[PDB]
DNA sequence: TCGACGGATCC
DNA sequence: GCTGATGCGC
DNA sequence: GGATCCGTCGATCGCATCAGC
């Protein structure tokens, strides 16, 4: 079945207006995504912060359009240390963060340009492109190691400031989170190990899945569709991109959106509204 | 993801 | 700059 | 022994690299 995201709710559970709008988008080739008019869509969405994953683009090759682009003038980029055209994330913000850092503090896990940490006044924002378990589950052993390091890192951070984690977490948590649960239990993104790691993440930090917390029984809501077999036109997809929040931020939570119609990637963008 | 192969196993 | 091949990805 | 089923097991799309010149 096809899916229609409900309208944006812009007041908090106590009627505070939303003050912060964060958008996150796995662009799967930043240059290609810009050629497919992604920035026009971003300009219209007008986020206060924009998080991009899988940029596949070194700092040298960042297209010129990205400077001419407030109110997202404070921009930060991370690329792998020795693997061109692979992975890569970015964070663009309207206001300058207090402090920015790259990676999680673990050399094993900080070589593929996957994590940017941006600290603001009232909270910390982490954006992440989690490593794929790979075809044939080749990288599943590595994925589990990543999962534990990432959880430990995020638990530490959240013990000091309220935390927002966004990005492509490369797992569909439960069977409502993808179209074909049956046929995918041994494929990357829906192995029992990856789903379990996501569950441990929610409990050990702790964090809440913003979208599921608000729409806990809404099926067919996905953020990814493989280019093959016209999957997107059939809405045969996966929910892989999330906003996870510290529990303390749940009374700030106004809405968590899925922008199903924005094209330019094999992921659509997601949008978080917070009253801060 | 999809169809195509298999190799079962029931009616 | 161009062809052709390989890496990666749910 | 012809028909539905059920664990594999290959060909798709898209991006960006590399090897070579
Ligand atoms: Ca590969
Ligand atoms: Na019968
Ligand atoms: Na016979």
């Amino acid at each position: 079945a096809l899916y229609e995201d409900p309208p944006d709710q812009k007041t908090s559970p106590s009627g505070k207006p939303a003050t912060l709008k964060i958008c996150s988008w796995n662009v799967d080739g930043l240059r290609a995504w810009i050629k497919k008019k992604g920035l026009d869509w971003v300009k219209e969405e007008a986020p206060d912060i924009l998080c991009l994953q899988e940029t596949k683009c070194s700092e040298n090759k960042l297209p010129a359009e990205l400077q001419e682009l407030p109110g997202l003038s404070h921009q930060y980029w991370s690329a792998p240390s020795d693997k061109e055209g692979y992975s890569g994330v970015g964070l663009l913000s309207r206001q300058a963060p207090l402090k920015v850092s790259y990676g999680i503090g673990d050399e094993e896990h900080d070589q593929e340009g996957r994590v940017i940490v941006a600290e603001f006044d009232s909270f910390v924002l982490v954006t992440a492109y989690v490593p794929n378990a790979g075809r044939g589950l080749v990288r599943l052993e590595y994925r589990q190691r990543w999962d534990e390091a990432f959880r430990k890192f995020l638990k530490g951070l959240a013990s000091r400031k309220p935390l927002v984690l966004c990005g492509d977490l490369n797992v569909a948590h439960e069977e409502i989170d993808l179209r074909n649960p049956k046929g995918n239990k041994k494929n990357a993104g829906f192995t029992p190990q990856e789903r379990q790691g996501f569950g441990e993440l929610l409990q050990a930090v702790p964090l809440a899945d913003s979208f599921r917390h608000l729409y806990p029984n809404t099926p067919y809501a996905y953020t990814f569709w493989t280019y093959m077999m016209n999957a997107r036109s059939k809405n045969v997809g996966w929910r892989l991109d999330y906003f996870l929040l510290s529990h303390s931020l749940l009374p700030a939570l106004c809405d968590s959106k899925i922008r199903s119609k924005a094209l330019g990637s094999d992921h659509c963008p997601i949008t978080l509204y917070l009253a801060l």
